[PDB]
């Protein structure tokens, strides 16, 4: 049982301000600790919602996420919800689109993503 | 309290038999379902330990992971320890090689890393 638990999952942003905007304002993360790494040359924040850690460092050095064809390695972070529309709903009002609604191929529970601001896929999943 | 609970979280793999050596032999998940995506063309590999959910991806199709710069989106996940050395001889003794063990820089708790097959860096952290 090593391996169990999550302490965090970490992200790379692009810009401070987008990423208070989306994570902090609307998710609603709160802000655990936040630091400036001069060597590095980042901001890493790390925020908290629940149990739930998330570690994002904010550099204007990383270049765009790789797509078509996606990358080696983490691919999307996804979210269990209880009713699916109401947080779709949510998400649309405060100006973050999602995709049409479906439902799972192989357990045919809803799901969709939206995006960070910087085109990271976030799932919503029953 | 919409974004509260992870469901999963989705890796990009190159190869099957390095996936279930490294995942589910050493690190212990088991596998919850196993479907192969004719459409995409890949593996599709969910895989549980407790309440954890992975979701793996699995196709020849993905370049390298970037590094030097790291790209925009998922960097890293962390899992959390009891106490971190007998989780690194464990890595150590299935050939998991892991970076000199360290502080973390605003914390003060043990950490290090490991790396999957397509190099994806997986934290320790106390």
């Amino acid at each position: 049982m090593f391996f169990k638990e999550i302490h965090h999952v970490a992200i790379n942003a692009s810009n401070y301000q987008a990423t208070k905007n989306f994570y902090v304002e609307k998710l609603g993360f709160e802000v655990l600790r936040e630091n400036h790494r001069p060597e590095k040359n980042d901001i890493k924040l790390d925020l908290k919602l629940g149990s739930q850690e998330l570690e994002i460092f904010i550099s204007d050095q990383f270049p765009a996420r790789p797509s078509y064809p996606e990358a080696l390695g983490l691919r999307h972070l996804a979210f269990k919800v209880e009713h699916i529309e109401e947080v779709i709903a949510f998400l649309n009002e405060q100006g973050i689109e999602t995709e049409p609604l479906r439902v799972d191929d192989f357990t045919g529970k809803k799901m969709t993503f939206f995006f960070d601001p910087d085109g990271l896929p976030l799932e919503l999943h029953e």
